[PDB]
């Protein structure tokens, strides 16, 4: 079963996304928008040839933006938005006075570090509050590495130290960093939330990179201090160099290019360290690809990877954390996702967007297995699949797909879409039930596209060897300058649809309710119940039932040994159809949580493995 890439402990899958979208706010705020500017010059002027002036625009910022540098009366104030963000997921600062704190405060509320050596470390303690004004759970972020604007070098300065000292320090050293740092904080904040009938579970603690690195360190001392407090609270660490893992307290998600993310083994510094460290560990999302200008790049990565290599670090950037998983977290095809998913992430610029294909390239990584998810941005994207099964996601703007085979699905959001064959369109089989587009490839690789408006192929003649044709999709068929190409299907609707194949379809949609499908001698048939619970009559050979999504409970008759199973995108985490199989006297039943097929007067045993796509 399917938890969710930011499944944590024993949540429901809802509890966990909540918890995730809390602890990646906390965490954000902690910079109180610090890489504003960079955002902006990297979607404006990209991470190539304007470069020089992307790095610019990330120290002073622009009339839309706030760079490093504080002070400048055109730069908006980006401290601000930082706070109506973490204010609007639900959270406020509270203050060192409602703590009863002794400890350093700076004018925004921000929390400094207790002992010397940590004093550059930067904590945000939150609540939220009911519409009743009562508290109702408590967030600890910690900062990464940077300070507040106005000390931002010499705090920076500080941070590096810290960070070199968990590779390079005493063993213990990364995990005693939190306990160094807020101590007293930790358990001023402990008496707080138990004043207010909170409990340890009614805290999530968060933070980026070096806050990532503390997170981990408080879980690690949460069973021995502040009276065992916060041994069952929640953490949630984004890019740590370093994992706790003893006990399943912590989840440490970042991306696979992002060279801080898991430097370290556990906590110490290996021969990786230095280089790919794409080992994946159990606490870890090991195959999230942060899809950039640099990841794109071929020349850009002519260079060893490394974080010794500065243009590498592009993929550690905070408002790419932000951003790009919270768009992973609102998928489509979230409840599809597991921790260690291959989820490639669009992230380009505005240069590099409409030229540049995001693909699972698997650039210094281990070898991705299992189906791929790729997820669009708002913007127009050019979005490329490969031979494996894809879930690709365009989101708004006008997206254009291309995919290389297998079983997939593909979602083009709002917009104007295309999917794009690169073929001849006689290559492929395509029919359509009114709203979601059926692509079969030569090799018997199904393809299910909702929201696609145009069909593009690639056609050629003696003369001219590479030309793209658009086709309009429409009810009535594919429509060209050649005229309009009909579906060899027959189309049900909402209604319990009875429906008997003619001569020359190739297809059979219920659509939603409760359908009929019925066969026809020739076979070569594929039936598509789609939602509702369905009969499915197939008759004679090579039929294809084909099932996606919530599928409903169908019922399957006539199946015989030159016909196939095609699931794609349904419930379970298994590829082995035995996993899913039940005998029922001389019915088998494949089970798939709200959905199921029960295939009549048949035997498990009697199905070879080229009968059954789980996809
Ligand atoms: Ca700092
Ligand atoms: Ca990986
Ligand atoms: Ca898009
Ligand atoms: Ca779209
Ligand atoms: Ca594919
Ligand atoms: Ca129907
Ligand atoms: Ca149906
Ligand atoms: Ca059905």
């Amino acid at each position: 079963s399917h938890m969710g890439i930011f499944s944590y402990k024993d949540l429901d899958e809802n509890a966990s996304k909540a918890l995730f979208s809390d602890a990646l706010a906390i965490s954000t705020y902690a910079y109180h928008n610090i890489d504003n500017g960079f955002d902006e010059g990297y979607h404006q002027t990209g991470f190539g040839l304007g470069l020089p002036l992307t790095l610019i625009t990330a120290l002073i910022g622009s009339t839309q933006s706030q760079g490093g540098l504080p002070g400048l009366p055109w730069n908006p104030d980006s401290e601000q938005a930082a706070q109506e963000a973490v204010n609007n997921a639900g959270w406020s600062v509270i203050s060192a006075t409602q703590l009863g704190y002794a400890g350093k405060t700076d004018a925004r509320g921000t929390y400094y570090g207790e002992t010397a050596g940590y004093t550059t470390a930067q904590a945000e303690v939150l609540g939220k509050y009911d519409s009743e004004g009562n508290l109702t759970a408590i967030g600890i972020s910690f900062r990464g590495t940077s300070g507040p604007r106005e000390s931002l070098i010499g705090d920076t300065i500080g941070d590096v130290i810290n960070d070199l000292l968990a590779g390079f320090g005493p063993k213990g050293y990364a995990d005693g960093y939190t306990l160094k740092a807020f101590g007293n904080l930790l358990g001023d904040v402990a008496k707080f939330a138990q004043a207010h009938g909170l409990s340890g579970e009614d805290v999530v603690v968060s933070g980026h990179s070096l806050g990532g690195l503390a997170v981990n360190s408080m879980a690690a001392q949460s069973d021995a201090n502040w009276g065992g407090f916060y041994a069952q609270s929640n953490y949630v660490a984004f890019a740590s160099p370093t994992q706790y893992e003893a006990g399943g307290k912590v989840i440490n998600i970042g991306y696979e290019n992002d060279p801080v993310f898991r430097a370290l083994d556990g906590t110490s510094l290996t021969l990786p360290s230095l280089g790919v460290h794409d080992a994946p560990h159990t606490s870890a999302t090991n195959n999230i690809v942060n899809f950039n200008d640099h990841y794109a790049s071929d020349a850009w990565n002519l260079l060893p990877f490394s974080i010794l290599n500065i243009p590498t670090w592009l993929s550690h950037l905070p408002f790419f954390y932000q951003d790009g998983l919270m768009r992973v977290l609102n998928s489509e095809f979230y409840s599809l996702t597991d921790k260690d998913s291959t989820i490639i992430v669009s992230n380009l610029s505005n240069v590099t967007r409409g030229n540049t294909w995001v693909e699972d390239l698997n650039r210094n990584a281990e070898t991705h297995s299992g189906p791929t998810f790729i997820i669009g941005s708002d913007g127009n994207d050019l979005i490329k699949g490969g031979k494996g099964n894809d879930y690709l996601e365009g989101r708004d703007g006008d997206d254009i797909f291309r995919d290389a085979g297998g079983y997939n699905l593909i979602a083009g959001g709002k917009g104007h879409n295309i999917f794009d064959t690169q073929q001849a369109l006689k290559n492929t089989e395509v029919a359509y039930d009114g709203n979601t587009l059926y692509l079969r490839d030569a090799k018997g690789g199904i393809t299910l596209a909702d929201d696609i408006s145009t069909l593009r192929s690639k056609e050629t003649s003696w003369l001219i060897f590479n030309k793209e044709v658009d086709h309009q999709v429409t009810a009535a068929g594919l429509k060209s300058d050649s005229g309009l190409k009909a579906y060899a299907a027959a189309t049900g609707g909402d209604g319990d649809d009875v429906l008997q194949a003619r001569s020359h379809d190739a297809w059979l949609f219920g659509n939603a309710g409760n359908d009929t499908l019925i066969g026809h001698a020739g076979g070569n048939l594929t039936f598509v119940g789609g939602s509702g619970d369905d009969i499915l009559k197939g008759v004679g050979n090579g039929n294809t039932f084909l099932f996606s999504g919530d599928f409903g409970r169908d019922q399957l008759y006539g199946f015989n040994a030159s016909d196939k199973l095609v699931f794609i995108g349904t419930e379970g985490a298994s590829g082995n159809i035995r996993d899913y199989a039940t005998q029922q006297n001389d019915d088998l039943v494949l089970a798939f949580g709200h959905s199921q097929v029960t295939l009549i007067g048949v035997s498990l045993d009697h199905i070879s493995t080229d009968q059954v796509v789980l996809a």
